[PDB]
C-alpha cells in the first residue's frame, strides 16, 4: 500500500491541502520548521519519495527511478490514495519538477506548485546554460560508485553553502548518507541526465519560482528561462540566500517567502 511505502504523514485541516515534497538527499523531515506556520490552516500531506533512506530498498525500482516521470506517477498515486485534489504542492529540485510533470497529466489535482531551487536540465549545450558541462561529468559519473561518500563530503559545503561544521550540513548529511548507497548513485545519475523543457510549455497550472541567489546547481537565469518557458502562469522570487537548500539553511529568510507564496495566489 502507497501510503507506508511512503512514510505517508497527514496533519493539520483544513479546505486546502499542502502537499509537501522533499528533494534528493532528504526527507519529509526537511520540512520540520515550515509545519508548524501552516497546521492551523491547510491540511498537510508529508511523504518520502522512494528511495529516500527511510523507504524500504525492496521497493525501489531502477527502471522506473532512472527517469523523473516514475516519480511523478508515484506522485499522482499518492494524492488518489488520500483523495487529495486541487492541491498546493510544495516541492524542492526535482520534487517541484516531478509534481510539474505529474501536473501535466493530472492537472485537477494541483491548484499551484511553489518550486524551490528549481531547474528543467543541468547540463549546458550551446543554447542553454545549466551549469554543468557534459565532459566533466562524464568523467565524475565514471567512478561516482566507488567515490560516493568521498565526492558527497567534498562537495556537500559548496552545495549548502554552509560550513562542514555547521548544523546545517550535519544534519544534510544524517539523510543523505540514510540511502542505501546503489540507490543513491541511481538517483544521482537520473538527475545529472534530466531535461524536462520539452515539457515546460505544456505546463499550465500556475507555478511560484523560488530561488537562491547563488546556487551551484542552479544559475539565476534559469528562474527567467521558467517563466517564459512554462505554458501557465508564474512568479519569479530570487531570494537573498545562498545554496541550493535555503529551506534547510536559510530557513528565517526562506520560511517567510515560502509562505507567502502558499498563501497568496497569483491567479483568480
Amino acid at each position: 500500500s502507497i501510503g507506508l511505502a511512503h512514510n505517508v504523514t497527514i496533519l493539520g485541516s483544513g479546505e486546502t491541502t499542502v502537499v509537501l515534497g522533499h528533494g534528493y538527499g532528504t526527507d519529509q523531515s526537511v520540512w520540520k520548521l515550515l509545519v508548524p506556520y501552516l497546521v492551523d490552516d491547510y491540511k498537510v500531506l508529508l511523504y518520502d519519495h522512494m528511495g529516500a533512506g527511510t523507504t524500504n530498498p525492496d521497493y525501489f525500482d531502477f527502471d522506473r527511478y532512472s527517469s523523473l516521470e516514475g516519480y511523478s506517477y508515484d506522485l499522482i498515486a499518492i494524492l488518489e490514495e488520500f483523495q487529495v485534489s486541487k492541491c498546493i504542492y510544495v516541492g524542492h529540485s526535482m520534487s517541484s519538477m516531478a509534481a510539474a510533470v505529474a501536473s501535466i497529466f493530472r492537472p485537477d489535482l494541483f491548484h499551484k506548485l511553489v518550486m524551490i531551487s528549481p531547474t528543467p536540465r543541468l547540463i549546458n549545450t550551446e543554447e542553454y546554460y545549466g551549469g554543468f558541462e557534459q565532459k566533466v561529468m562524464d568523467e565524475t559519473l565514471r567512478s561516482l560508485d566507488e567515490n560516493f561518500k568521498s565526492l558527497s563530503l567534498g562537495t556537500a559545503p559548496l552545495l549548502l553553502a554552509c560550513d562542514l561544521e555547521s548544523a546545517a550540513m550535519q544534519e544534510y548529511c544524517r539523510t543523505l548518507f540514510n540511502m542505501r548507497p546503489d540507490i543513491a548513485c541511481c538517483i544521482t545519475r537520473m538527475i545529472c541526465g534530466l531535461d524536462l523543457r520539452p515539457y515546460l510549455g505544456h505546463v499550465t497550472v500556475p507555478c511560484h519560482i523560488i530561488q537562491s541567489s547563488n546556487d551551484i546547481m542552479v544559475p539565476v537565469a534559469v528562474g527567467e528561462y521558467l517563466r517564459k518557458n512554462l505554458g501557465g502562469p508564474s512568479v519569479v522570487e530570487v531570494m537573498p540566500t545562498e545554496g541550493h537548500l535555503p529551506h534547510l539553511s536559510m530557513p528565517e529568510v526562506t520560511i517567510p517567502v515560502v509562505l507567502r507564496h502558499i498563501r497568496q495566489d497569483i491567479t483568480d
